[PDB]
Parts: structure tokens; C-alpha cells; sequence
């Protein structure tokens, strides 16, 4: 038992939810909030930039010593920093953006990453301004994640599309 709330369940280990991934981590402070960063941790815009800004900055200050230290993550990769005031940790996960020209193929390989944790907090990787079908992302989601994923979807239009498309 865990104490996410208002979920649909897709899958044995998928569950889906109109929620802003920020107020959501708020909420439950999960053990592990999942970013939709790029290699470089920039946290601009989409999921990233509202996740840095609820931190008040303090995720970019400590991604840019990550990047100092380490070089850029692989589109597919991860990394697992602070979950600042939002969750004990943070992955950091690469999806490719399309947007980019990067392999869609290697969303299979960023959803990878999840394995690693027993339950996260996350959106679908390479949607919003990444460019995917949030469809496929799903798809895809729920093909290789094997943990238990909470997905927060913020576009309710999107979220009762994905509900209704779902097979
Ligand atoms: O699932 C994500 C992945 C791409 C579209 C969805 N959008 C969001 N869902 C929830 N909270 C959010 N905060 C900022 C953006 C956002
Ligand atoms: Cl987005």
C-alpha cells in the first residue's frame, strides 16, 4: 500500500492520473520523482522547468555541478540527484526529442531506467515539447517499466484521450 491517490490502473504496475507532476510530488513526497531532462540538465521549459522552479533553482544549481563534474547524460540515460523539497530523489531521465531528430527508438532505453527503482512518481517520456505521441509513449511505458509507475499526465484533453486509446 502506497499513498497515491486517485489513479486509474492500466496494467498490474501502471497507473495514470490527470495531475501537475509538481503538485502531485507535493503532495505525496515520493521516494523518487522522475525529471524529463535533457543531457545537458537544463531545466527550461516542460515538466523540467517547472520541476526546477518549484525548487526555487536549487535543482539547476546542483545539476550544474553534476555536468561539471560528469559531462552530459546519453539521450536514454539517467542520473539520480536530489529530490530537493519535492521527493527524496530525482531521476533525471532522457527521453529523446524528436523536436531534435533523436531515435524515437530509444524511448525503450530511457523508460529502462525505471526498473532500477521500485516505485516512481512520473510523466511520459518524450511527450509535451519532446515531440512524441504521448500514445506511443504510453505504449511504450507500459511494454517496458516493470516497477510500479504512477504516471501524472497535466493535459486532461490528453489524459482522457490516453484513457479512452487505451488497449
Ligand atoms: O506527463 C507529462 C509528459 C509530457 C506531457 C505531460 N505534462 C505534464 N503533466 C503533469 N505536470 C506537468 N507539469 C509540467 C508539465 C506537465
Ligand atoms: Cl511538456
Amino acid at each position: 500500500v502506497n499513498s497515491f491517490s486517485g489513479y486509474l490502473k492500466l496494467t498490474d504496475n501502471v497507473y495514470i492520473k490527470n495531475a501537475d507532476i509538481v503538485e502531485e510530488a507535493k503532495k505525496v513526497k515520493p521516494t523518487v520523482v522522475v525529471n524529463a531532462a535533457n543531457v545537458y540538465l537544463k531545466h527550461g521549459g516542460g515538466v523540467a522547468g517547472a520541476l526546477n522552479k518549484a525548487t526555487n533553482n536549487a535543482m539547476q544549481v546542483e545539476s550544474d555541478d553534476y555536468i561539471a563534474t560528469n559531462g552530459p547524460l546519453k539521450v536514454g540515460g539517467s542520473c539520480v540527484l536530489s529530490g530537493h523539497n519535492l521527493a527524496k530523489h530525482c531521476l533525471h531521465v532522457v527521453g529523446p526529442n524528436v523536436n531534435k531528430g533523436e531515435d524515437i527508438q530509444l524511448l525503450k532505453s530511457a523508460y529502462e531506467n525505471f526498473n532500477q527503482h521500485e516505485v516512481l512518481l512520473a510523466p511520459l517520456l518524450s511527450a509535451g515539447i519532446f515531440g512524441a505521441d504521448p500514445i506511443h509513449s504510453l505504449r511504450v511505458c507500459v511494454d517496458t517499466v516493470r516497477t510500479n509507475v504512477y504516471l501524472a499526465v497535466f493535459d486532461k484533453n490528453l489524459y482522457d484521450k490516453l484513457v479512452s486509446s487505451f488497449l
